[PDB]
């Protein structure tokens, strides 16, 4: 009876910003953070640790590799929330820091098209991710989607405007693909895909292009608006 | 209900003929052929004659992405059987060619040690392995195992009699060393897995070397005289 609501969008957009604060308003709320960002001492952190780093020094032998780790543990992740936090709320409401989709259908397919993966590469990913994404069939299926929008400019500052090292280097052109990959699947809704609900969960977009930070009121009216729609 | 055994041994043992040998003799009797023996000879077909074909070429780059899709490409082609077939046989047996376990603690273990895994891949494989099988790959538990022992020099005439010409090359020390690999995890039965019930699962060891094509009676009674211990 858990409601499960992916909030998505661009590299610093603030995504975790809102997710943390999302979290301490209710009892009845929780938050699974998306690996690639603890990646960003267990066996899944040296790894990703690792994998993370190669990637950045170089995609086009790593990505493959790297878009099946972070998909495999996100989707171990928002497996073992959805199995311990939150037992019995009244009103249990699940927030996953972005999705299987964002992985497969921004990140992966964005790298299919960077040339950084072949077409084996894709082809390969794209079955692991579609024959196991029906083996769930509704356990991890979405009640809803939130977006938070930022311009590739909001978010190129907010990169910076945060502290991590190895981050420093993503260019803005990184940013207008995954822009334009992100506007076209949450909002022009063109992209397309073989998951037969995604068409029909219902989109919350959010412009968190005006600093949100200690101004959080109305945008979290809005998700309790859209929460009780759905 | 339906019997599970594996059937383990080198590079051109003989598994396949002995597979194809048994399933004429019983209507309870069902097999799964390798994945990647398919390969060698559909989309997954598409993805996996590139794959191999990379994997020649550069076994270093590709051991990853191969070992992961050869494994999936098994576990839904061991599931897909097992949901379906031998429903009612009376004493239905499904004999796999390899397993999960082979894939694992052979060929990648192998890959890996003589490097054309780094450390990073194939502790992302053994993580992969360990969590594929377990969420997806549980019924698939085996109830014994079929090992066919044999020597090197076969293998290699054998190879040449397939008329191969990919595998024609495969190093009489790689031949050399998977035939090492085998004796620890069922001769000697030493190797101890992550998997703690084979260590107790029963198995049978045939020595195979001499062509068997037209004289099996004698391996088929062992086959028998196993099954039913069973
Ligand atoms: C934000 C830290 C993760 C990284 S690192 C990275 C990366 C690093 C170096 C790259 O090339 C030099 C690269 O892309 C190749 C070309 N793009 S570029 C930098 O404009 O020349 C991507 N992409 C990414 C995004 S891939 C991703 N996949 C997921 N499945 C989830 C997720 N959160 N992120
Ligand atoms: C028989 C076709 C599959 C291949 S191709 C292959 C290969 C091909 C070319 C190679 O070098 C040019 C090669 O070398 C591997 C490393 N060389 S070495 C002597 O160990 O240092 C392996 N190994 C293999 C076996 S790995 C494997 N894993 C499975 N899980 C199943 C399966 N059938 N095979
Ligand atoms: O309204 C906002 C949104 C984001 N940020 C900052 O932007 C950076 C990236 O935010 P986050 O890591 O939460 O973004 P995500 O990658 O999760 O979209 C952080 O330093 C935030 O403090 C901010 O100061 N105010
Ligand atoms: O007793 C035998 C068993 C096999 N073969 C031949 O050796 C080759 C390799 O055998 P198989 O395909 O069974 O090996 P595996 O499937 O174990 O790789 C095939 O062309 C078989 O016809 C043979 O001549 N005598």
């Amino acid at each position: 009876r858990i409601k499960k609501i992916s909030i998505e969008g661009n590299i610093a957009a603030g995504k975790s910003t809102f997710v943390n604060i999302l979290k301490q308003l209710s009892e009845d709320w929780e938050v699974v953070p998306e690996p690639v960002a603890r990646w960003s001492l267990t066996m899944e952190q040296k790894n990703g640790g690792n994998v993370l780093q190669m990637m950045y020094e170089k995609p086009e032998r790593w990505s493959f590799t790297f878009q099946t780790y972070a998909c495999l543990s996100r989707i171990r992740a928002q497996l073992a929330s959805l199995n311990g936090k939150l037992k019995d709320a009244e009103k249990p409401v699940l927030f996953f820091e972005r999705s299987v989709y964002s992985d497969r259908y921004i990140f992966a397919s964005n790298l299919y098209e960077s040339e950084s993966m072949n077409e084996t590469e894709w082809t390969i990913y794209q079955d692991w991710h579609d024959w196991m994404n029906n083996q769930f069939g509704q356990s991890l299926e979405l009640d809803g989607i939130i977006y938070l929008q930022a311009t590739p400019e909001t978010c190129l500052h907010r990169i910076y405007l945060r502290g991590r090292n190895e981050e420093q280097g993503i260019p803005l052109e990184y940013l207008e693909k995954l822009h334009y990959k992100h506007e076209s699947w949450l909002l022009h809704r063109t992209l397309k895909t073989n998951f037969d609900y995604l068409q029909e969960v219902p989109i919350l977009t959010l412009d968190v292009n005006e600093d949100f930070k200690d101004k959080y009121e109305s945008l979290v009216e809005k998700v309790k608006e859209f929460l009780s729609t759905l």
